[PDB]
């Protein structure tokens, strides 16, 4: 078996010459050699089967890929493990190889207008889809956004994603929350779960900011930092939008604070089409209920060059997990993420 940067991958025949890419807690990411294809490939291999929490995020990524079919989310073209639960000590997923992805593009490479605009269109047309199958990426972010050599972008990981779940949304102050801190919308903080669909528009509009200057907007470190960010930019919440705050140690942390005035998009973004940061003005609401949607962002003027509702295709039903993956043990899990990848067998 080859082995990379210290360790096997169990991949061959079909995949040879493996290059490595990145790693993170308990997995790698090569390119290989499809001998099949013809073409080289990214092979994430995943370690999870030791924790629960990584048996989740490797079960949700397969299951919902596998079921997803969109041009701007990536797809999984094969899965290698052992032919039994016994000898399965990784899942190896194979991709369509990329070239890089909008975390590193940002750290190195300044975007046109012309680049922004449609990485912004092509994660709304993404988002479009997998929010018609009533599904939260719930973890949107620049290095969850795929880029291939001509600039065409897939959402990927779904690792924290479920299903919409609007009606058990309230929580109380500072609830733990997952999902990546610069990202998070200010309700995470205050009363909300992060089971609605404004949830991800709140990080897209982080990330159409990030992408107008290379740097995230919303920097903050720690739980209750990330709030006093977004509330230093836009300022105090207007009276209508405390009086949808109904927990009262949620409303009176707001009320506590002294007034902060919002601050201009057009100060922070001097540089920046103005039809871009009306846009981003929307996505980025204080009040969930009154942020811009995802079909309500794909027909904004800032994107009228290639918004094309026949061409931004849904779901043809609705996603659901067989059961909650919530409270369910590593062993169980290992034997779901077995079942799953039983197709690709062999
Ligand atoms: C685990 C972990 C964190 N590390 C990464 O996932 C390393 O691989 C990336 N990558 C993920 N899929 C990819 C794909 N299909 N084609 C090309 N690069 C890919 C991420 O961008 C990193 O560069």
């Amino acid at each position: 078996p080859e082995m990379v940067r210290g360790q096997v991958f169990d991949v061959g025949p079909r995949y040879t010459n493996l290059s490595y890419i990145g790693e993170g807690a308990y997995g790698m990411v090569c390119s290989a050699y499809d001998n099949l294809n013809k073409v080289r490939v990214a092979i994430k291999k995943i370690s999870p089967f030791e924790h629960q929490t990584y048996c989740q995020r490797t079960l949700r990524e397969i299951k919902i890929l596998l079921r997803f079919r969109h041009e701007n989310i990536i797809g999984i073209n094969d899965i290698i493990r052992a032919p039994t639960i016994e000898q399965m000590k990784d899942v190896y997923i194979v991709q369509d190889l990329m070239e890089t992805d909008l975390y590193k593009l940002l750290k190195t490479q300044h975007l046109s207008n012309d680049h922004i605009c449609y990485f912004l269109y092509q994660i709304l047309r993404g988002l479009k889809y997998i929010h018609s199958a009533n599904v939260l990426h719930r973890d949107l972010k620049p290095s969850n956004l795929l880029l291939n050599t001509t600039c065409d972008l897939k959402i990927c990981d779904f690792g924290l994603a479920r299903v919409a779940d609007p009606d058990h949304d309230h929580t109380g102050f500072l609830t733990e929350y997952v999902a990546t801190r610069w990202y998070r919308a200010p309700e995470i903080m205050l009363n909300s779960k992060g089971y609605t669909k404004s949830i991800d528009i709140w990080s897209v509009g982080c990330i159409l900011a990030e992408m107008l200057s290379n740097r995230p907007i919303f920097p903050g470190k720690h739980y209750l930092d990330q709030l006093n960010h977004i509330l230093g930019i836009l300022g105090s919440p207007s009276q209508e939008d405390l009086n949808c705050i109904i927990n009262l140690k949620a409303r009176n942390y707001l009320l506590s604070l002294p007034h902060k005035n919002k601050v201009p998009w057009n100060r922070l973004f001097p540089n920046a089409d103005s039809k871009a940061l009306d846009l981003l003005d929307k996505m980025l609401t204080f009040n969930p209920h009154k942020r811009i949607e995802v079909e309500q962002a794909l027909a904004h003027p800032y994107l009228e060059q290639y918004y094309d509702p026949s061409d931004e295709p849904i779901a043809e039903a609705p996603f659901k997990f067989d059961m909650e993956l919530d409270d369910l043990p590593k062993e169980k899990l290992k034997e779901l993420i077995f079942e799953e990848t039983a197709r690709f067998q062999p």
